[PDB]
C-alpha cells in the first residue's frame, strides 16, 4: 500500500487508489510532518502580527480589494466554503473523487499550503474508511467548487454534502459522526488551501491517462488480431521500415506488431506509422499530467526555509485542459482506425475470403452475422472523433468578475476525456467481438492457432468472459449480453487488461 | 387524451406523451384500420405468389444479394431482431422511449408499412400500461437497434430486453405475461417495418425541440429581468428599430421585450438582433422535426390504392441530424448571451451601481455573494458552446459493408442535443438565481416592483420553489439546494415553464 | 440596369452588380430624394440646437461618455475615419466591394441615416465608373473598418486608400481627381452613417448565397449524371416516396432528379432525403441574407415622419454570421456526398461494370485513369467539411473596451463562406470531369444518349470548354489544364451555370 | 552554405533554404554517392531479371493487381507523372517549394529510393539557380501531386508545369532549356521515388514550425512589454513558483519573464502557467517534424547492404497532420492570451491608470486612440482560435479506390497551419503597436526606461520600422501603413525577429 508523504505519485498508483486496489497510508516521516507543522507556524505568525497577505487577511479573487479585519480571518475561510457550494450536474465516478482526495492530501503534505496536519489526516482517513463525498460534474473552470465539496465533507461544514459510506449515501454530518470526527473550524488560509488547486482536474485526467494507456494496448492487440484475420502481410512491420522513419512511437508499435504476429491497404500497411503519433502523444500526456498532479497548486505558496509568502498562479490548469483535448483526439483516432479495419473485415470486396458481415453459418441464407454490431461501432466511433474537438479554445475571458480572464477549462476537458474513455470502452467491446469472430472465420478458412501468445491470451479471456466459430447462427445468442460483459470487464476487473498487460508494460518501459 | 390515427402529431403532444401527461388512445376510425388491414393484405398477396420484394424475400441492406426461400420468409423477420440486438451505453430517458413508441405507432397507422394491426395495438397498450422498454443510447446512425429493442419488448422476442413496468425493471417476458400478452411471431416485412425508420431519432429530437422552445422563452424572460436589473434602456426595443430590420425573430423578440419591461453595451442594446436568428432557427427546426416525425420512414412503401411496393430512402435521418446540430448551436448562443449578461451584472465597472458579485450584505466584509455561482455558470456555458460543433459532418462512409455510405448520424446528434438541453437546464437554474438576486439588489438601490406581469410571475415562482434580498449572507443558505430545486422543476413539474407560458404561447402563435 | 432607390434588392441583382453584369443607377424619384434631404435636415436641426445625440455630439462606442463640443462635431466624423484605418490582410474579391458599395448606397437611400445625398451620389458614381477601393479581409467583427475604406476612398480622406480604376491601382486622391471629384468634409453623423452597418458582411454573404444556389444546382445535375453512370435505379425518386416524407427540399430534389434522369447504396437511393435539408437551408439562408442586406443597419435611426432619433442595434450581424456558418455546412455536405458518389464510381466492387479509376483504355496495362483526380477531390472535400465548423460561437466578449460584448463575427464567417465557395468550385471542376468520364464509359459499356436535356447541355458545355471517351490514355492530356478551364468558367463567365440554369430557376421559383 | 548528403537537416536550415538565405550544395562524399549508385544498381538488377516488385513491375496503389510487362516498365514511371497532374488551387508560397525540393533531394541522397544521381543533381541545381516550380495548394492527402509538379518541372515532362526563374514565370521546358538541361526519361521506380513521400507536407510544416518558434518568442516579449505597461507585479515569476510546478515550459517561460522585466488578474499572474503547455507543445512539434522531414518516406525501401526491397508505409503523414493541428491550437491560444491582455490594456476599469483605448492626447476630446486597432485584433484572434479545430479527424476512408482508407490529410493540415502563421503575423503587428503605445503611455504616467534589454531592442526596432507617445492624435498617421510595415518585416527581413533573437535562442537551447 502506498505511503503519502508529498513525494511524487505515479498515475498507476493514483488510479489504483481511485479503483480501491490500494489503500493510502499517511507518512510517519518526521521531516515531512515537521515541514507541515512549520508551514502552519508561518501562517500562525502571519496572523498574529496582522501581516497583510492575500487570502488570509484580504478578500478572494475578484474581491481581494476588500480588507478583512483580524477577528473575522478564520470566519472568512469558513465563509469561502459557504459560497463555493454551487456543485451541480451528474455525479462523478467515485474513482475521480478518491484520486482527488489522495492527490490533495499528497499536495498538502509537501508543506507549502499552511494547512493543519489534522486536515490531511481527515482526508487520508476518509479515503481509508471509503467514505467518499458525492461530487457533481459541473462547477469548475480549471477547482474551488469540486474540492470544496470534499473540504465541506471532511470538516463537517454546515453546507451539508452527501457522502457514500459503507455502501449507503448519507449526510456529511452522519458520516463524520460514524467516523468519530467532530466538526472542524478552519484556521487562516486552510479553506483556501484545500480548494485552490488543480487536484480534482488532475485526478480525472490521471484516471483518463491510466485508462487510455490500457486502451491503447488493447487497441494494438485487437489490431494485430484483425490484421491476422485479414491475412495481412507482416512485411509492413519489418525493422528496416521503422529504422528509416525513427519516430519512437513507430518503432515501438512495429516491435509490438512483430511480437504479436500486391500490397495491403493502408489501414494494415501503414499501421505503425498511424500509431506513432498516438503512442508518443499518449506518453507526453502521461508525463505532463503526472507532473501537474504532483505539483503544489496552492496560490499563497509558503516557503518555510525563508518563511515567505509567494503569490502564485499554479492553480491554473491550462496544461491539463490541453492534454485532455489531445487525449480525446488520440482516442478518436484509435477508434476510427479500428472502424476502418472492421469495415475491411466485413466487406467481401476487401475480406480476402471472409464471409459477408462475418456471418458464421452459410447454411441459413438469412444469417446477417455482425451487421448490427458494425452499425453499433459506426454509431460509437464518430462520437469519439467529434470529442476530438478542443474545449480549451472556448475559455471564458469574463469569468469571475473578469479577474479570471484566462482559466483553461481543465475540469470540463477532463470530464469530456472521461466520456471519451467510456465511449471507447464500449467501442472496444464491439471491436473485441469483431476480432474474435474474424479470427475464428479465418482459421476455419485456412482461432488460437493463428495467434501469438498475447493475442491468444486476449482471445481466451474474451472466450471465458462470454462463457464459450464464436457466432454461428444469429438467434443462438444476444450480442447485447456479450457487449455488457466485455464493457463491465473493461470498466471493472479488467481481465482483458491483464491479458494484454505485456504490451502495457512494454509501453510503460519504453515511454 | 390524443387519438393515434396516423394523422400528424404536434411536438407538444409528442412531448406530453413522453412526459406521461397524455395517454395515447388507438383510433376506432374504420378507414384507418381498414387501410392497415389492406396493407397487410398486400403483403400477404406478395408472399403467397412468391413475388420478389426487398426485405420480404431478399436479404437486408448489405446482404440483399442473397435470396430467401419462401419457407424462411417469416423466420427472416424474427432473425432480424436477433442480429439487431446490439444496444449498449447509458440508458435513455424514458420520455424518449415513450415518444418513440407513440411516433412509431402513429407512423404504422398510416397504412404504408404492411404491419398487422395487433403490433400497433401492442405498442399502444405498452404505452398506456406504462410498460416502457429500457433502451440504451448507442447503436444507431440515423434506427434499427433502438427500435429493435422496442419491437423485441412488445413481441416477446427470445433476445430478452428490460422493461420498466409498475415502477420495477423486469424481463420483457415477465412484463408481457403481466400484460396478458403471449409471444408473437412476426409475419413478412413486419420486423423490418417496426425498425426501419427515424421514429426514435425523431422522438429524441421532438423532446429536444419542446424543451428548447420552453428554454428560449425562459431565457428571454430572464434576459428581461437582467436588463431591468442593469437599468438598461428600453430604447433598444422601440418598434422603429425592428421595423427597419424586419427579421421575424427580431420583431417578435422586441415585442416580447416591450411586453416584459450614452448607450448600453451590446448585450443589452443588441438583444433583439442577437435573439432573431435563434428564434427563427428554433422555429425552423420545430417545423422540420415535426415534418420528419410524422412521415412514413419505412423503406418498402406499400400503396394500397395501387397495391404497389416502392423502394424508399425515407429511413435516412439527415434532416434530423442537421436540425439537432443547429439546435445545439442555438442553445450554446443563448447560454453565452446569458453568461455575458451575468458578467455585466457582477462587475461594478459595468454594474451601474450593483454590489460586486451581487453580494447581499455589505456589513460582512468577507461576503462573496454569487462568485462561486458565476464560476459554475462559466463552467457550464462553454460546454454548450462546444456542443455547438456539428456531428453530421463526421458521418461514416464505410458503414454497414459500405452500403450505408451516407447515413447522417441523427441518433448521435439528437442525443447530443438532449445533453445540451440538460446542460442548459442547469445553466438556467444558475441564471434564474442571478436574475432574482440582481433585481432584488436593484430594487434596494432604487424586486417585483420593477418587473412586469410575466417577469413578476417567474420571480414569484422562483421564490416559492426555494421557499423564500434573495441572498443576504453567504452562510445563510446552500446554493446547491436551490440549484437542485430549480433544475428539478425545469426537468419535472415545470412551474417555471408555466410562469413564462405566455411567452411560449406567443412564440408558438407567431411561429 | 437596376435603379437604386432604397427599395429591397434581390441577391441576384446584388451579385450581378458585384460581377459588373449590371450597372446601378441612382433613382430620380422625388419622394426618395426628398426623404434623404429631410433626414439631413433633421440632422442639421439637431446640430443647430446643440441637442445631445449619440455619435453627433458624443463619443463613439466605448468612449461615448466623453462629450464633444459643437465646434468639433464635424471634425469628430472625419476623425472617425482616421482611427478606423486599420484594414489589413489579403485583398478582398472586388465583387464583394462592388456589392457592398451598392448595398450601402441602397441602405442610405432609405432616408434613416442622415447623410447628404452627395455621398450616395459619390458611392453610385464610383460604382458606375468602376473605381473600386481595395479592401483587405481583416478588421471587422460584424463593419467599421472595411466600410471606412470605402468612405475614405469616396471622400478623399487624408488616410489614403488604394482604388482600382481603369485597370490600374492608384491612390484614392488620384482616382478622385480623375473622376473630377474634390475632397469632401463630412458633416455630422455622416462618417458614422457610412460605416455603422452590416453592408459589407451582407455583400460577401449575398455573393456566397448566389454562388451557393448555382453550385447546388450544378451539384444536383452532376449527381444525376453520376447516378446514371452507376446505372442507379430511378425508383428512389418516385413521387410516392417524397409524398410520404413531405420535406419541401426532398420533393423539389426528387422532382429535379425525375426531370434529369436488390437495392442501390444509400448515396443513390437516399439522394433526395440527403438533399432536402441542404436545399431548404440554402433557401432559408437566402431569405435571411436578403432581409439583412436590405435593412437599415445604422445605429442612430432618424424618423423624418416624427423627426426623432432612435438608438439601434441593427449594426449587429449575428444573423449573417450564423447563416454563413450554416452555408459552409451545406457546401461541406454537398462535397462529401459527391465524394462518396465518386468513390462508388471508381471502385469496381461498386462500379457495376465500370473500369477501375475510370481508366479509358484497357490496352495500356499501366493506365490509371482518374486516380490522381480522385486524390485531388479527397484532398478538397475535407477542407469544406472542416469549414463546416461554426465561427460564431468563438465570438469575443471583451471586444472594444468590453462595450461590444456580443458581436457575432459575421465578417469572418462570411469570408470563410467565400473560401468554402472557392474550394467547392475547384471541387465541382473535379466532379464534372469525373461525371463526364463515367457517363462516357457507361455509354461505351451499354454519353449524351444516356442523359436528359439539362444533363446533356451540361455535358456538352464541359466538352466545349475543354475543346473535345473523354479520357483514353493518361498521357494524351493534362487534367490540370482542364481543371483550370472549368474553375475559371465557374468563377467567370459561368457557361456551366447557364447549362444548368433550368434547375437554378426551378429552385428560385419553388423557394 | 549547407551541404546536402542525406544527413538530417535542422528546421532552421530548411527554413533558410526556403527563404533563400542559404544555398544548398550537393555532397561530394564518396560514400553517399556510392550508396546512391548501388541503390540504382539494385533497381537495375531487379529490372533485368524481371523480378516482381511493386511499382517497378506492378500497378500503383489501388490498381497494383495489374501486372506491367517489362518493355513498359520505364513508360509506367512517366505515365505516373501524367496522371498525377491534377494540382489546382491557390499557388503555394515559394518558400514551401524550395524547402520541399531541398528535403526531397536530402531524402533521396540516403540511398534507399533507387533514383539516379542525376535526378538529385537536377533538384539541387534547380534550387541553386532559383528556378522554383509553381505548385498549387490542393491535391494531396498526406504527396503524389505536389511532388509530381516538381518532378515534371525538373525532368521536362510533357505535362508542362510553370516555373519561376530569373523573376519571370515560364514553361518548364523553357526553364529547362535556359538551364542547359534536356528532357529526361525516367527509369524504373524513379518517378514513384520522386513523389511517394511526405517531403512537401514536411516542408510546409518545417516552415510553420520555424515561424511559430519565432512568433512564440515575439509573443513572449510583447507580453512582457504589456505586463510592464499594466504595472504588473513580477511576483508571478518568482523562481519559487515554477520550482513547485516543474513543467519545463513554465520554468523556461518564468525565466524569460524574469530576464525581460491585492493580486493581478490571471492573464498576468498565471502567464507562465498559461505559456508552459504552448512552449512544450511547440518543442514537441519541432522535434517530430524534424524527425519526419529527415526520414525516408519512399514506399519500396531498398537496402543495398542486403540488396532487398521492403514494402513500407513511411509515405503516411499522420504525424505531420496531428502536429500541425496542435500547432494551430498553440497559435490560437497565444493570440487569445494577447487579446485578453490588450482588452486589459484598453479598459480604464483594468488599465491601472492608462487612457481609454490608449488614446495619446487628452486635449482632443474626440480622440479614440486604438479602438479600431483593437477591433482589428478582435477580428483576427477568433480566426486563429477557430483554426485550432483539427482537420486530421476528417480524413477520408474511401480515398483512392478505398485503398488509402487511412491517409491523415497532412497536406491540408500544414496549409491550414501556414494560414494560421500568416494570421498570427498580422495579429502580432497589431499587438506590437498596442504594446509600444501602452508602454509609452505608462512611462508618461510614471518608454524604453521601463523596459529591459530585449524589450528595449524590440521597441526600438518597431520605432525604426515605422520611422518614429507613439500615437498622439488620431489624424497624425495611418495605422494601416504601420501594420503593413510590421507585417512585411515579420514576413520578410525579420528585424523584429532579430530584436528578440535572444529569447528564440534560449528556447532552442532549452528545448
Amino acid at each position: 500500500n502506498p505511503v503519502l508523504s508529498g513525494a511524487p505519485l505515479s498515475i498507476n498508483v493514483v488510479a489504483d487508489i481511485g479503483r480501491q486496489r490500494l489503500i493510502p497510508s499517511l507518512t510517519d516521516d518526521e521531516q515531512v510532518l515537521n515541514r507541515v507543522h512549520a508551514c502552519r507556524d508561518v501562517v500562525q505568525k502571519a496572523v498574529r502580527n496582522n501581516e497583510r497577505i492575500y487570502g488570509i487577511t484580504t478578500g478572494f479573487g475578484g474581491m481581494s480589494d476588500i480588507p478583512i479585519p483580524p477577528q473575522h480571518v478564520a470566519q472568512t475561510q469558513d465563509n469561502l466554503l459557504a459560497f463555493l457550494s454551487t456543485s451541480t450536474g451528474a455525479s462523478l465516478d467515485p474513482r475521480h473523487v478518491r484520486a482527488a482526495m489522495a492527490l490533495r492530501a499528497n499536495v498538502l503534505l509537501q508543506g507549502r499550503s499552511g494547512v493543519r496536519l489534522e486536515l490531511i489526516e481527515r482526508l487520508v482517513e476518509f479515503l481509508r474508511q471509503d467514505a467518499i463525498p458525492v461530487v457533481c460534474d459541473l462547477g469548475s473552470i480549471g477547482d474551488l467548487v469540486p474540492l470544496g465539496v470534499i473540504a465541506r465533507s471532511i470538516i463537517g461544514h454546515p453546507s451539508t454534502t452527501q457522502v457514500k459510506y459503507q455502501g449507503e449515501q448519507a449526510d456529511s454530518h452522519d458520516v463524520l459522526q460514524q467516523l468519530n470526527y467532530s466538526a472542524l473550524q478552519l484556521e487562516a488560509k486552510e479553506g483556501l488551501a484545500l480548494v485552490n488547486g488543480t487536484s480534482f482536474s488532475s485526478a480525472i485526467a490521471a484516471n483518463c491517462v491510466f485508462e487510455s494507456q490500457r486502451l491503447l494496448s488493447l487497441s494494438l492487440v485487437l489490431q494485430s488480431i484483425m490484421v491476422r484475420a485479414l491475412g495481412g502481410h507482416p512485411e509492413a512491420f519489418h525493422p528496416f521500415v521503422d529504422e528509416n522513419k525513427p519516430h519512437p512511437g513507430q518503432g515501438w508499435s512495429a516491435q509490438m506488431m512483430r511480437d504479436l504476429l500486391a500490397q495491403d491497404r493502408y489501414s494494415l500497411r501503414c499501421l505503425a506509422q498511424y500509431f506513432a503519433p498516438i503512442v508518443e502523444g499518449i506518453a507526453q500526456i502521461s508525463q505532463s499530467i503526472s507532473t501537474e498532479m504532483n505539483a503544489v497548486s496552492d496560490n499563497p505558496l509558503i516557503d518555510v526555509d525563508t518563511g515567505r509568502f509567494h503569490q502564485s498562479g499554479n492553480f491554473l490548469g491550462q496544461y491539463v485542459a490541453m492534454s485532455m483535448d489531445q487525449l480525446r483526439r488520440h482516442l478518436g483516432l484509435l477508434a476510427k482506425h479500428l472502424d476502418v479495419q472492421i469495415a475491411q473485415l466485413v466487406a467481401p470486396a476487401f475480406n480476402n475470403g471472409l464471409p459477408a458481415s462475418l456471418r458464421g453459418n452459410s447454411s441459413r441464407p438469412f444469417n446477417m452475422g455482425l451487421k448490427g454490431l458494425q452499425i453499433t461501432g459506426n454509431s460509437i466511433m464518430p462520437l469519439l472523433t467529434y470529442l476530438g474537438n478542443p474545449l480549451t479554445e472556448h475559455f471564458p475571458t469574463h469569468a469571475e468578475e473578469f479577474n479570471q480572464n484566462i482559466n483553461g477549462l481543465s475540469w470540463g476537458s477532463a470530464n469530456l476525456a472521461w466520456r471519451s474513455v467510456q465511449l471507447f470502452q464500449h467501442y472496444l467491446s464491439v471491436a473485441s467481438i469483431f476480432a474474435v469472430q474474424a479470427i475464428d472465420l479465418r482459421a476455419g478458412l485456412e482461432g488460437r492457432e493463428l495467434l501469438g501468445e498475447t493475442a491468444t491470451e486476449l482471445y481466451e479471456t474474451v472466450y471465458d468472459l462470454l462463457e464459450r466459430p464464436f457466432l454461428f447462427n444469429d438467434d443462438e445468442q444476444s450480442l447485447e449480453v456479450d457487449l455488457q460483459m466485455l464493457n463491465g470487464d473493461l470498466a471493472g476487473a479488467g481481465r482483458m487488461h491483464e491479458a494484454v498487460s505485456s504490451v502495457t508494460d512494454s509501453f510503460l518501459a519504453e515511454f
